[PDB]
């Protein structure tokens, strides 16, 4: 997260870290046995780490659970990143409490102007590489579709939305992929892509979760 602030330990209880010997992506807990992340974060050997703040120190509250299966959306396109969503089923259910809790799925899509909270352990430099030890947060608004399409002509599909600042300076970045964009207590986005990080007129693009609720529900119901 570039230009963000330190969230505070366990203030984002639904945030998870996908780990394979190091942190490579973020995700969101939606019930005690399932997590939603980005399809481009897929790999084998994923351990889901819940209740984290400093990812390099065991401080207490952590729960390390292996993924039993990862379900990448069948129509995921890695060239355009259309349908960039993945569901992970945990080997055992997590113990939910105030530090580990699930986030709700939306019942309707969000409007331009909605202020949301984006979080993660990704890079904090637009020009460079600095990964933090603790979780970073950023409050950012959803932009209008015209501004988004004008910034990335020909690359935005109806399953994506832009959020951020056109002046640059504040944005999500590599390492934040798969993490949550929460607005009014509902999970509306998943960190997907962008041109560099925090560049002027190049906001972050996110997977539009409201378009996938029936799919998530049906898939969880059959697995
Ligand atoms: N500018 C951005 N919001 C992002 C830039 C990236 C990059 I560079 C890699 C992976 C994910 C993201 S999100
Ligand atoms: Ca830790
Ligand atoms: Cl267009």
């Amino acid at each position: 997260i570039v230009g963000g602030y330190t969230c505070g330990a366990n203030t984002v209880p639904y945030q998870v870290s996908l780990n394979s010997g190091y942190h490579f992506c973020g995700g969101s807990l939606i019930n005690s046995q399932w997590v939603v992340s980005a399809a481009h974060c897929y790999k084998s050997g994923i351990q889901v780490r819940l209740g984290e703040d400093n990812i390099n120190v065991v401080e207490g509250n952590e729960q390390f659970i292996s993924a039993s299966k990862s379900i990448v959306h069948p129509s995921y396109n890695s060239n355009t990143l259309n349908n960039d969503i993945m569901l992970i089923k945990l080997k055992s259910a997590a113990s939910l409490n105030s530090r580990v809790a699930s986030i709700s799925l939306p019942t309707s899509c969000a409007s331009a102007g909605t202020q949301c909270l984006i979080s993660g352990w990704g890079n904090t430099k637009s020009s460079g590489t600095s990964y933090p030890d603790v979780l970073k947060c950023l409050k950012a608004p959803i932009l209008s579709d015209s501004s988004c399409k004008s910034a990335y002509p020909g690359q935005i599909t109806s399953n994506m939305f832009c959020a951020g600042y056109l002046e640059g300076g504040k944005d999500s970045c590599q390492g934040d992929s798969g993490g949550p964009v929460v607005c009014s207590g509902k999970l509306q986005g998943i960190v997907s892509w962008g041109s560099g990080c925090a560049q002027k007129n190049k906001p972050g693009v996110y997977t539009k979760v409201c378009n996938y609720v029936s799919w998530i529900k049906q898939t969880i119901a059959s697995n």
